C-alpha cells in the first residue's frame, strides 16, 4: 500500500523531470462543456501553452478537461494528475503526460512541486482544499512565492470579503496574507498578472 | 529527505497505535490565552478528555495549546503534532505524546487516520486547509464519515452562507455535501452533536 | 524635533522605493579591498541579479557595499544605497541610482527588511552579524516573511554554522528548522539558482 | 491616500510608556539569554543568583520579560532590593510574561524594545542564547564600536559555550582584518560571578 504510493510518486517525478515552466489550473469536475467557465479555462490554457508554459490539471472531467483540451492543442505539454476515487474521475483524452494517483497527498505534491503559478476556476470542497493548501504552503514558506489567480469575481468575491471581514479583521492572518491571491474575469488581465509575478512565458 | 518524512510517519504510528477514540481540534496559532475561544477550546478538550476521548492538536501555541492544556488535565492522552516551519511553532508543554513533522502531509495524515471527529476553532489559511481537506476526504469516501463542528457562529456563518449561495447554488456540490459540517457556539450542543454522530465517549 | 527627523528619513525611503520590486540586499564588510576576491564576487553577483530585473540594496559605503552597488549600477536594474551617519563618517560610494540617508541603524535596517525579498551575506564584521542575526530573528518570530538567506564563503562561515549546530541547536536554543533558514555557498550559479528556487523573482 | 492614523503612533506611544516607567531607574544592567533554558539548567540558577546579587547592590535588572533566562533574571531581581524590569515583546505566537516583574512594559516591535535596553543600561550580561540573543549581542557591539552608545561592559557567561564563537571571531573576523584587536576587547567571557561583578564595576557600572 505504502509501496504503491511511493511508486506513483516516482513515476510522476520521472515523467515531469524535463517540464518547465508550468501552471496548474484547478476547478470543478462538474462544469459542463457548454459553460462559460469551461470555454474560458480552455482558451486560457491554449494561450499559456502557446507561450511555452506547460499546463497541469487533475486530468479528469470538467475544468480539468477544459484545461487539458486547450493545452493539448497548444505547443507545450498537457499534464493530467488523475485521482482514483469511488466516484470515478475518468481520465480525459487530452494529455501528453497521463499520471495516476491513489491518494490526494502525492497528487498535490506533484501539483505544488512542478508549478510556478495557479489558476483557480470555481470548484467544490476539493478545489478549496487545493486553494487553501497552496496559500498555506506559500504563506509558511514551504513552497516559493507564486501568483494565485481566482477566476470568477461573482463566484469568488464573497469568499474574499469573508476573509477580510473575519480572518484579517481578527488578526488571524496578516495584511500580506490577503495579498497572496487576486481575482479576475479577464484573460488579458490574468496572463499579465501571471508573468508580472514570475511566470516565464 | 524522503527518509526523514517516512521516519516521522513511522514514529507517529507507533506512538498512537493504542489511542482510541480521539478528536482533533484545529484553530489559530495566534489566539491569546485570555481570548474567549482559547478558554472555550480548553474546557471542551478537558470535558472530552474526561469522558475517555483522546485529544489531538497541532501541538503549538494558541488554540493548539488550549486544546492540549485541557486534555493534559483530563483523564485521556493529550497529543500534539508539531510542524517545523521557518516561523517557528514552539511545542507547548501540555502533551502526553509529543510528535514532530517536517511536512504538512504526514502531519495531516496522522490527524485524519487517528481521529473520529473534528472541532474547528477560528483560524487562518492553515486551518481552512485542514477544514476543506477533511471535507474533501469525507465527501470522496477516502476517510469514514465523522462529525465536523465549526465553533464560532459570528466567525463561520459568512463562510457557510457563501458555500450555500455559490457552491451549492451552482451545483458544484450536492445538498448532502453542505450537511457534512455544523456550526455551534455551545459546549453542550457540541459534545451532544459529536456523540450523536459516532464519537464514543 | 527628533522623532520627526527619523520619520522623514523613513518616508523619504518609502517614497523613493515605492515602485522598486523585486529587490535583494547584499551585506558584507566595509573593509574588503577593491582587489579582493570577495569584492569581485559581490560585484559580479549584483550585476547578474540586476540584469535579471532584481534591484540591489546595500549599505552604500565602501568595501562590499560598493562592490554590490557597482555591479548593480552597471546592470539593468536600480542600485540602492542606504547610507548611515556614523561619528567616524562613512562616505557614500559613487554607484547609487537611489541614494538614501539615515541617522540611525534602526530606520536603515527597517528599510532593508521591508523592501528586500532575499539576502546575500558576504563576510563581514559585527555590523554584518547584527544584520544577519536580526533577519534570522525576524523570520523565526514571524515579523518578516520567510525569504532566502545565503551566506557566501564556505570557509569563512562554516565555523559559525558548526557552532550554531553543536551549541545552539543541540541545547534547544533554536528550532530544528532554524538551521534551514540560511544556506552557505561560494558558487555564483548555485546562489542564483537558490535565490530563484526560493522566491527571488528572477527574470 | 486613505485617511488613517499612522502605524508609527503605536511605536511612539510604547516608547513614551517605557520612558515614563523608567525615568528614575538608574543604574541598570540588561541580562540577555535564551527563552528556552530550562528552570533546572545551570544557566538558569546562575543568572538568577547574579541578578539577585546585582539587585542587592543597587542595580536595576532589565530582561526581555519572558521565560527561561528572562524569568531567571527577573526572579533574582524581584527578590533583590532593586527593581526588576521586563521588556515584554508582542509576537504572533504569544510570549507570556513571567510573574517576577516590578515594572512590566510591552513593545510591538523588537526595535523599540532594544532601544529601551540600550538607552537605560550601563552594562550587559549575555547568558547562552539563540538567534535573538545574538541579534542583541552583535547589535550592542556594533553600537559601542561605532560610538552610537557610550562604552559599557559586555560579559558573555560560559567560557565553554561561547568559546566556539570567540574562536571563530578570532580566526575569521580578526585574522582577516574585518574587525580590529580593539573590537575583540569590547566583550569579556567569564564563568565566575565574582569576576563578572568585579569586571562590571571596573568598567563603570555603579555598584553600591
Amino acid at each position: 500500500e505504502q509501496a504503491r504510493y511511493d511508486a506513483e510518486r516516482r513515476q510522476a517525478d520521472e515523467a515531469l523531470a524535463g517540464v518547465f515552466p508550468a501552471v496548474s489550473i484547478f476547478g470543478s469536475a462538474r462544469t459542463p462543456q457548454n459553460h462559460a467557465d469551461y470555454a474560458f479555462a480552455c482558451r486560457l490554457a491554449r494561450r499559456l501553452s502557446d507561450s511555452g508554459i506547460a499546463v497541469i490539471s487533475g486530468g479528469g472531467p470538467g475544468i480539468m478537461e477544459a484545461a487539458n483540451k486547450g493545452a493539448f492543442a497548444g505547443k507545450s505539454v498537457s499534464v493530467g494528475l488523475n485521482i482514483v476515487l469511488p466516484h470515478e474521475q475518468k481520465p480525459n483524452p487530452y494529455q501528453d503526460i497521463a499520471l495516476r494517483f491513489s491518494r490526494f497527498a502525492e497528487r498535490k505534491a506533484v501539483f505544488f512541486r512542478y508549478s510556478q503559478a495557479y489558476v483557480v476556476m470555481p470548484g467544490g470542497f476539493g478545489t478549496l482544499d487545493e486553494l487553501f493548501e497552496i496559500l498555506t504552503l506559500v504563506q509558511t514558506g514551504k513552497v516559493p512565492p507564486c501568483p494565485i489567480v481566482l477566476v470568477g469575481k461573482a463566484f469568488w468575491s464573497g469568499l474574499a470579503e469573508w476573509i477580510n471581514a473575519q480572518l484579517l479583521a481578527r488578526g488571524l492572518i496578516s495584511e500580506g496574507a490577503v495579498s497572496l491571491f487576486a481575482i479576475s474575469d479577464d484573460e488579458d488581465e490574468i496572463v499579465a498578472y501571471l508573468s508580472e509575478h514570475g511566470l516565464q512565458t
